[PDB]
């Protein structure tokens, strides 16, 4: 009966390397709902997938998997996760030219979420903590990526790197403005959390794994430490289990 | 061969749901081999029976079936996976899953899935035109080609099994929709193909499997193509056979089992000890 959840494997303590984003959305997501599951390691995306057996249903996709959650629990746990609000953020570096309903708010913001957290992730491969099992192909799928000739190529430290801190602080302070509206409580909407929330946090998740735990410091710090409070106000939906 | 280092968690099969009672009316070709490959290798297992996300009004990402590694073409459906939590593996294709099962198990239960054979049968009516799926090199090059044969056989005969398939009532209208546009008709009931038809299909069948039946006279010592040791291309065969079971009448059934001197019958008949539905 319990739900089975498909999850990306990493370095073997994997309750705390665990660090995929779009899985990560679905976690925060079943916790938020507050519904039986149980987890699947796959070794090397295709791969945020449900099973639910309560009606025989196989839902893959993150955002999808949302969407199913919240029209088949509509009042599970804590309750709605797409409240309407309106989620006024572009990303202005997508650009118009390399190709890509339901809730179209929600549907848009988390392609910008994904495309900022995304061109900032070079920062987070000195610390990434591959399943050994797929260490070889993974790295080399990220030197396809960003566009470096061989693994060692990723070494950006020093001055580059603080550079590159830099440009993830600007995009965070253009993110940050939405959480000023309503600052009676953490989350976009204040005090109530949303799917949007969830989709921020799975990426702070994956900083969080990753990221030196200075430079995570900084990031936690930044603008009035606004996302350092998202990420402590979602620990309790953070359970890996 | 990479087996596992542990005994772990039990193989997770997603099958395809039909009418309530499903250990008797599953009737999926494609999932009938990977059942049949996990009985040979007489591995613990549960069935997860799913509505087919092929045609679920669900949005999702699991809509099309995913490449194969390991041969040319792919499956029909999305469905045939299996979750092996003892090597954190999720493989999507009956042939790729054969081939997983026989490099993580080689020695298990009947043993060996792909002893080497030559496996020399041509389905004619494959023409030379049609686009496939082309996998960038092979494993097992006979048993992909021959997966490959037995399916294009099997499936242009599938007309004959409409009237009797075991739909889910769930989603009998989706499913119905579909076979209406994989057969290039305008509606369900176009499909009805009676008395003087009927049979015309089944004497083409006949012709399809006496063909085929010629390479189970290279070895006489048993009912399988290579006597008395069974291997994948059997359970290829046998699978389809389960779909015909299931949806032919009994008459035509045993039609099917008695012709070309019963060499089906008698397949049918040794590979029921590896058709447990678990």
């Amino acid at each position: 009966n319990p739900i089975v959840f498909y999850d990306i494997a990493t370095r073997p303590p994997v309750e705390k390397t665990c660090c995929s984003p779009n899985p990560w959305k679905t976690r925060l997501a079943l916790n938020f709902k507050d519904l039986p599951y149980s987890t699947s390691w796959v070794a090397l995306f295709t791969l945020p997938i449900i099973e639910d057996p309560a009606t025989d249903s196989l839902v893959g996709d993150s955002f999808d998997i949302a969407v199913y959650l919240q029209k088949t629990y509509p009042k599970s746990g804590a309750g709605d996760l797409f409240p309407p609000q309106s989620l006024d953020y572009v990303f202005k570096h997508n650009g118009i030219l390399v190709p890509l309903s339901e809730f179209p708010e929600y549907a848009r913001f988390n392609m910008n979420i994904d495309a900022a957290f995304t061109t900032h992730t070079q920062l987070t491969v000195q610390g990434f903590p591959f399943d050994p099992a797929t260490a070889e192909a993974t790295k080399a799928e990220f030197v396809r990526r960003g566009g470096v000739s061989c693994w060692d190529d990723f070494a950006l430290v020093g001055e580059q790197r603080e550079k590159m801190m830099d440009s993830f602080q600007n995009m965070l302070g253009d993110l940050a403005k939405l959480f000023l509206k309503d600052t009676s409580g953490p989350f976009l909407l204040g005090t109530k959390a949303s799917y949007a929330d969830l989709m921020i946090g799975a990426w702070l998740r994956m900083m969080h794994v990753t990221l030196p735990e200075s430079e995570w410091e900084e990031v936690r710090s930044w603008h009035e430490g606004i996302f350092g409070q998202l990420y402590d106000a979602l620990e309790t939906y953070a359970e890996v289990k």
